[PDB]
C-alpha cells in the first residue's frame, strides 16, 4: 500500500467540474464518499472522446495542499484507470502555472497518490493525459485532496523542492542512461514487493526529463530479479548489475541500444554487495551476504572484453567486516568502494578498518588504517555514504550511517579521507563539526561545483518504517569545510531510497519502502533544484551553453576543446551515477583546469591516470562567473 503525507480535506462544500460525464456517472460521484459510485467520461451513446480528461475542484477556500489520492472504480472493470497524469494548483482558478506533480500510475485498481510539497491553493486540477491501457475514458470512484498542518515558504538561497514525479514502481535502484539522458529505475519482480519472488524477472521504469514521460516495462531476457544488487558502469559503457534476488546472475544494461543483455554468472552468489569499476574498466566486487548464503565471500573481477568473472580468493573480505549485531548477513554489505590507481580498489568503510584491495594475480588486501580523527576512532557506519568529490586530489567525504544495519542510532560523524598511492594509509580528518542531522539510509550526490548534496534517511534505522525521518538536506562545501542546511522536503526517503545527479544539474531523489503490504511504499521521486540555478530574485538564472565539443569520446590523458556562448570561469567532469541501498560507486568528480583560447573557446586535459579518470561516461559542466552551470555535455572516457 501507500499513503498520503497530509490529512483529507472535508469535501462538503466543494464544487467540481469535469470535461465530460456519463449520466449516472456524474462528476460529483467522485466526492460522494461511496466506493461503489464513480465519475466516468462520455462513452457509448455520447461517443468515446479520448484523453486528456480533466477533473477540477473548487474547494471554496485556500488550503495548504500537499497531495491528492485517486481510488479507481471498484467493480472489477478496468476502464478509465489513469495512466499518465498531471496535477495543478491555483489560487484563482485561471492561472494554473506548471504541474506540482506528474508522471504515471501503475495499471491496477489500487488507490493512487500524488504527494508533493505544500502549496496554498483553492483550486486543484487533475489531468488524465492517458488511460492506463490506452483506452479513451477516465473514471474515478473517490478523489481526495490532502493538507499539511501548516505552510512555511521556502527560504531564499537554500534551493527548492519540486515537482514530484509519480511512478508505477518504488524506484529502489536507479541509474542515468548516459546516451539518452533518461533515468532508469527498477524495483523487483513486481512494482512494490521483493518477498515471494519467482526469480527471473524485474519490473523497470524510466523517466525522460525532457518530455516528462514516465513508462514501465518488464525485463526477463537476463532471467534476473535485480532487487538488492551490486551496480557498476564498466569501461565498455555498460551497467553491470549483479546478484540480489537471483544471487548468481549478471545483467548488462546497454544505454546506446536501450536494452538488457545477459552476462556471465558470478563465481560466488551475492546480495547487497558493492561493486566498483576499476582503472582498466573491469568490475570488482566483494562481500554481499543478503542472498546466496551467509559464508565468507572474497573478491572477484568481471572482464567486459572476455565476458568472464574470475575469483580473487586472496582479496579477503574478512578485514572489512563490520561488527554488526546480525552477523555475517549484514557485516559484509554495502562496502564504500572506489576504483583507484593500478587496478586497486579502496574500501573506505562502513567498517572502522579501511583497506586497499588489489586485483593482480589471485588478489590481495592491505590494511589502510582506521577511519578516525582527533575526535577518536570512528565506529562502524553501516549505510553511511561515501562520495569522491575531488578525484584528482583523492578526496572522499564520508558521513552518517549506524553501527548496526537495523535498530541502531545513526551518527553525525563525517570524515575527509585523502587518498595517495595504493598501499599507503590515507590521512583522515573530521569534516567541519559533522552533520546537522544524524541519519542512516540517506543518499548523496556530488554536484558540479564540488559540493556534496545529502538528503533523507532516518535518525534510527528501521527498514519498512518511516519513523524518525530527516526532512532537511545538507550541502557540504569543501572550500569552506562547512555544512549548510537546505530547504526541507515533505516526503520520507529512508530505506530503499536513491538519489542521482541529473544531466541538467538538478538532483533526482526517490523511492523508499518496497515492503509489499506496508503503507510506506513511495511510488515517486522529487526534484531538488540547488541554489546555483537561481538568481538573487529567486528566478531561474540564465545558463551558459556548450555550443560545440571537439570530441565526444576521449582517452585518459587526452585533450578536449569546447566553444561556449558566454564566458566561463570553472568546469568539472562528473562520472555518471548508479544508486541502490545508499551505494553509488560510480559517481566522482574531476575539477578541470581550463585554458582560454580566446573567442569563448576553452580546452582541458582529461587526467592521464585512469584510476582517477575511471573509464565510462562522464558529464561535462561549465560554470559562468555567477556560478551557474550549463546542462551537461556527455563525454565517454576510454583507456
Ligand atoms: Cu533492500
Amino acid at each position: 500500500a501507500s499513503a498520503p503525507i497530509g490529512s483529507a480535506i472535508p469535501r462538503n462544500n466543494w464544487a467540481v467540474t469535469c470535461d465530460s460525464a456519463q449520466s449516472g456517472n456524474e462528476c460529483n460521484k467522485a466526492i460522494d464518499g461511496n466506493k461503489d459510485t464513480f465519475w466516468h467520461t462520455f462513452y457509448g451513446a455520447n461517443g468515446d472522446p479520448k484523453p486528456p480528461h480533466t477533473y477540477t475542484i473548487d474547494m471554496k477556500t485556500t488550503q495548504n495542499v500537499n497531495g491528492l489520492s485517486v481510488l479507481p472504480r471498484q467493480d472489477g472493470n478496468q476502464n478509465g484507470w489513469i495512466g499518465r497524469h498531471e496535477v495543478y494548483l491555483s489560487s484563482d482558478g485561471t492561472n494554473w502555472g506548471s504541474p506540482v506533480a506528474s508522471g504515471s500510475w501503475f495499471a491496477d485498481s489500487t488507490t493512487k497518490y500524488s504527494n508533493f510539497e505544500t502549496r496554498p491553493a483553492r483550486y486543484v486540477r487533475l489531468v488524465a493525459i492517458t488511460e492506463a491501457n490506452g483506452q479513451p475514458w477516465t473514471s474515478i470512484a473517490e478523489i481526495n485532496v490532502f493538507q499539511a498542518s501548516s505552510y512555511t515558504a521556502p527560504q531564499p538561497g537554500l534551493g527548492r523542492w519540486g515537482p514530484t514525479i509519480d511512478l508505477p514502481i518504488v524506484p529502489a535502484a536507479a541509474a542515468i542512461e548516459p546516451t539518452s539522458g533518461r533515468v532508469l529505475m527498477w524495483s523487483s519482480y513486481r512494482n512494490d514487493a521483493f518477498e515471494g519472488s519467482p526469480g527471473g524477472i524485474t519490473l523497470t521504469s524510466s523517466w525522460d526529463p525532457s518530455t516528462g514521460i514516465v513508462s514501465d516495462r518488464t525485463s526477463t531476457v537476463t532471467k534476473h530479479d535485480m532487487f538488492c544488487p551490486g551496480i557498476s558502469m564498466d569501461g565498455n559503457g555498460q551497467i553491470v548489475v549483479t546478484g540480489g534476488n537471483d544471487a548468481k546472475k549478471t545483467s548488462l544494461y546497454d544505454s546506446s541500444s536501450d536494452s538488457w543483455i545477459p552476462g556471465p554468472d558470478m563465481q560466488v552468489a551475492r546480495g547487497y554487495q558493492s561493486s566498483a569499476t576499476m582503472s582498466d574498466g573491469r568490475v570488482f566486487t566483494i562481500g554481499g551476504s543478503f542472498s546466496g548464503g551467509r559464508v565468507e565471500k572474497n573478491g572477484e573481477v568481471y572482464s567486459p572484453s572476455s565476458k568472464t568473472w574470475t575469483s580473487l580468493p586472496n582479496a579477503k573480505v574478512n578485514p572489512m567486516l563490520t561488527a554488526d549485531k546480525q552477523g555475517l548477513y549484514r557485516s559484509d554489505n554495502h562496502a564504500w568502494l572506489f576504483g583507484w590507481k593500478k587496478g586497486s580498489v579502496f574500501q573506505a568503510g562502513p567498517s572502522t578498518a579501511m583497506n586497499w584491495y588489489y586485483t593482480s594475480g589471485s588478489g590481495d588486501v592491505k590494511s589502510a588504517g582506521k577511519r578516525q580523527s582527533n575526535r577518536g576512532v570512528a565506529p562502524d557506519a553501516m549505510c553511511g555514504n561515501a562520495v569522491m568529490y575531488d578525484a584528482v586530489k583523492g578526496k572522499i567525504l564520508t558521513f552518517g550511517g549506524s553501527p548496526d544495519y537495523e535498530d541502531s542510532d545513526a551518527t553525525t560523524n563525517a570524515h575527509i579521507i585523502t587518498l595517495g598511492e595504493p598501499g599507503t594509509s590515507p590521512n583522515t580528518v573530521f569534516a567541519s563539526n559533522g552533520l546537522y542531522f544524524a541519519r542512516t539510509f540517506h543518499t548523496s550526490v556530488v554536484l558540479p561545483d564540488g559540493s556534496t548534496f545529502i538528503t533523507g534517511g532516518q535518525r534510527r534505522g528501521i527498514p519498512t518504517e518511516d519513523s524518525t525521518p530527516v526532512f532537511t538536506p545538507e550541502i557540504y562545501v569543501p572550500e569552506q569545510d562547512t555544512f549548510y542546511k537546505q530547504n526541507p522536503n515533505s516526503i520520507v526517503r529512508a530505506y530503499h531510497s536513491i538519489s542521482l545527479l541529473l544531466p541538467d544539474g538538478r538532483v533526482f531523489n526517490g523511492g523508499g519502502g518496497l515492503c509489499g503490504d506496508c503503507t510506506t511504499n513511495h511510488f515517486d521521486a522529487q526534484i531538488f533544484t540547488p541554489n546555483y540555478l537561481y538568481d538573487s530574485n529567486g528566478n531561474l538564472a540564465t545558463r551558459p551553453k556548450i555550443t560545440r565539443t571537439s570530441t565526444q569520446s576521449v582517452k585518459v590523458g587526452g585533450r578536449i576543446t569546447i566553444s561556449t556562448d558566454s564566458s566561463i570561469s570553472k568546469a568539472s567532469l562528473i562520472r555518471y551515477g548508479t544508486a541502490t541501498h545508499t551505494v553509488n560507486t560510480d559517481q566522482r568528480r574531476i575539477p578541470l583546469t581550463l585554458t582560454n583560447n580566446g573567442g569563448n573557446s576553452y580546452s582541458f586535459q582529461v587526467p592521464s591516470d585512469s584510476g582517477v579518470a575511471l573509464p565510462g561516461y562522464w558529464m561535462l559542466f561549465v560554470m559562468n562567473s555567477a556560478g551557474v552551470p550549463s546542462v551537461a555535455s556527455t563525454i565517454r572516457v576510454t583507456q
